[PDB]
């Protein structure tokens, strides 16, 4: 069995190996990369996503989100308070202000210590989930707006044509912006490219151990768990590495830098934080190996999780018994 300790693997594809996206995902899996839940892909030195980032300031962040925490430093939830619209140039100036800028630090480990000690005492503002792309149309390799769609994969595997579309999203971050513990919608893959700026630290639980994280979360968030049998779908709960280690939960950590891709694998729980002003692009995707995970994915039906149009068909075809209850949650 490849990668039996479920370590995060780092890949360096050549320019020739960078041509065929599907083939390279399957290669990484042949080496056991999915057992970690997360892999890093460093593009060949010949590749670029676009020519420059000098002309992005006029992108609008229509609904910036202030991430307000409740709880204790290692075990907390966050809610998102909507703020007034601002441009990317306005948001960058805000991120660099004395109130929001990254503090002085020695290295990534010192900054990680400061994040976990202090995060709850501040409310950073995140530009998340903005439909769009920063890849140039002429970038032919690993262009996240030109991937094979999940609807086409379901049709190729199962024979059924379905409605829906699959497009990328932009994330503009600042110091202490946080992504809560989650797996993807329908336990899909994700791919994330860090276009510019400061790093992103990730934490991940191997897919084979995801239910250990779920049991801890039910213990640590007992009101939320009574409310919803899949409350981590709400994407609000944070648990620190120290707390995970105290409770024997298997996990790994890695820091992504500008110019790097990360891939999350089906049912790989992940969480993390941004080091300072940055911009990432991400999209969900599927492969043949996903179908079995999609059929078994948990679902939130309490009303909270509320998701895209395109998840309807995935539930309806892969999970027909759950469909009626899930759709009640959506309405
Ligand atoms: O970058 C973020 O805020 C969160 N990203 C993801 O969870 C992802 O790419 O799957
Ligand atoms: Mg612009
Ligand atoms: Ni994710
Ligand atoms: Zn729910």
């Amino acid at each position: 069995a490849q990668n039996p300790n479920c370590n995060i693997m780092i890949f360096h594809p050549t320019k020739e190996e960078f041509n065929d996206f599907d083939k390279y995902i399957a290669y990484m899996e042949s080496q056991g990369a999915h057992r970690a839940g997360l892999a890093k892909i460093i593009p060949p030195k010949e590749w670029k996503a676009r020519e420059t980032y000098d002309n992005i300031s006029e992108i609008l962040i229509a609904t910036p989100l202030q991430q307000v925490a409740s709880g204790r430093a290692g075990v907390f939830t966050q809610y998102h308070k909507k703020k007034k619209a601002m441009t990317v140039g306005e948001y960058r100036h805000l991120a660099n202000s004395k109130k929001y800028q990254t503090p002085p630090h020695q290295n990534f480990e010192d900054l990680e210590r400061k994040y976990w000690k202090n995060r709850i005492y501040n409310s950073p503002i995140y530009g998340a989930d903005i439909s769009g792309s920063l890849f140039d149309e002429n970038t032919k390799q690993w262009n996240l707006g030109h991937l094979g769609t999940i609807q086409d994969l379901l049709e190729k595997e199962c024979g059924v044509v379905i409605e829906g579309v699959n497009t990328p999203y932009l994330y503009f971050g600042m110091w202490k912006t946080t992504f809560a513990w989650h797996t993807e919608d329908m336990d899909l893959y994700s791919i994330n490219y860090l276009h510019l700026g400061e790093p992103k630290t990730w934490y991940v639980v191997p897919p084979e151990h995801g239910q250990r994280l779920e049991r801890l979360a039910r213990e640590l968030f007992p009101g939320s768990s009574r409310g919803c049998g899949a409350f981590l779908r709400h994407k609000v709960a944070l648990i620190s590495p120290t707390v995970l280690k105290e409770n024997g939960i298997p996990f790994n950590r890695i820091t992504q830098e500008a110019g790097e891709f990360m891939v999350t694998f089906p049912y790989g729980y992940h969480a993390g934080f941004n080091h300072g002003f940055n911009c990432a692009e991400a999209i969900n995707f599927a492969t043949p190996r996903w179908i079995d995970y999609g059929k078994m994915a948990s679902q939130c039906s309490c009303g909270e999780a509320r998701v895209t149009f395109s998840m309807d068909a995935f539930v309806r075809i892969l999970q027909p018994e759950r469909y009626d209850l899930w759709k009640r949650g959506q309405d």
